């Protein structure tokens, strides 16, 4: 819509106070005109017809319980565009600044996110097996990092290049995660998954296996649900990105730790260099190779350490 830029005020899902960039135009609105061609976030009114409408309110204070989830989308896309821009020079999910569009309270019990095709849309949970699932900086980087995938390597959603495809959002999920350095780690959804029980994720990448997820090419799943495994194969990828960054000894193959900022150059370059639709884990490891090579040179640490790390999770 078009209107004057302002800052509102308002409290996420967990209950922290942050500030949003908003638009006036007789009611304020969740639109930051202050990131590329907007951030837009939406209303999906409990029900599943998007993007719903455009968020508005009558006083630019957003402490209701109803608007929390969209607080927390808003801000977090927000985040996450910050990070594409200032750590890859990326802007926003196209490189070119579309506006990014989200909606919040999608259907009813829903537990899960996704993005679209268009946009990202956010579930409210069942308040057992989730909550609002905005209230996670790692979901919402998660969730626009397959906008970046669809229009960069454009991973097709299914077996090994669907696995890739997930790594590749909960790598940058939790990099996010990082950038913004609010009670970071290796684990995916922690901070919306169970309410009734602390500690646990919904996936980790520092150990896959603590929630039955392979951490080794040799315990892939080849079944047909989950898209042949996309959420289930990428603990693969998840641990072999873990190890470049941390370091470690699995399955007794050790790892020389690189650190996060490196992982992420060398992903960000196979993601939109190397990669195409139809990778396999097997070219992932090649687009990787050559990524740090480009980067760090032939002959550098960097590149020992990707090899050690897809060899450590059985990836040749
Ligand atoms: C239980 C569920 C949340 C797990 C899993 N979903 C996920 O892991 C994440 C949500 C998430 C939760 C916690 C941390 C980070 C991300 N959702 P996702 O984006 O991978 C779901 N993808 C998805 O819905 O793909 C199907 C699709 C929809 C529309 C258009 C084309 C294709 C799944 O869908 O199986
Ligand atoms: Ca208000
Ligand atoms: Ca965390
Ligand atoms: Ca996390
Ligand atoms: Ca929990
Ligand atoms: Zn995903």
């Amino acid at each position: 819509i078009t209107g004057t830029s302002t800052v509102g005020v308002g409290r996420g899902v967990l209950g922290d106070q942050k500030n949003i960039n908003t638009t006036y135009s007789t009611y304020y609105y969740l639109q930051d005109n202050t990131r590329g061609n907007g951030i837009f976030t939406y209303d999906a009114k409990y029900r599943t017809t998007l993007p719903g409408s455009l968020w508005a309110d009558a006083d630019n204070q957003f402490f209701a319980s109803y608007d929390a989830p969209a607080v927390d989308a808003h801000y977090y896309a927000g985040v996450t565009y910050d990070y594409y821009k200032n750590v890859h020079n990326r802007l926003s999910y196209d490189g070119n600044n579309a506006a990014i569009r989200s909606s919040v309270h999608y259907s009813q019990g829903y537990n899960n996110a996704f993005w679209n095709g268009s946009q990202m849309v956010y579930g409210d949970g069942d308040g057992q097996t989730f909550i609002p699932l905005s209230g996670g900086i790692d979901v919402v980087a998660h969730e626009l990092t397959h906008a970046v995938t669809d229009y960069t390597a454009g991973l097709i959603y299914q077996n090994e290049s669907g696995a890739i495809n997930e790594a590749i959002s909960d790598i940058f999920g939790t990099l996010v995660e990082f950038y913004a350095n609010k009670n970071p780690d290796w684990e995916i959804g922690e901070d919306v998954y169970t309410p009734g029980i602390s500690g646990d994720s919904l996936r980790s990448m520092s150990d896959p296996a603590k929630y039955g997820d392979p951490d080794h090419y040799s315990k892939r799943y080849t079944g047909t649900q989950d898209n042949g495994g996309v959420h289930i194969n990428s603990g693969i990828i998840n641990k072999a990105a873990y190890l470049i960054s941390q370091g470690g000894t699995h399955y007794g193959v050790s790892v020389v730790g690189i650190g996060r900022d490196k992982l992420g150059k060398i992903f960000y370059r196979a993601l939109t260099q190397y990669l195409t639709p139809t990778s396999n884990f097997s070219q992932l490891r090649a687009a990787a190779v050559q990524s740090a090579t480009d980067l760090y040179g032939s002959t550098s640490q960097e590149v020992a350490s990707v090899k050690q790390a897809f060899d450590a999770v059985g990836v040749k």
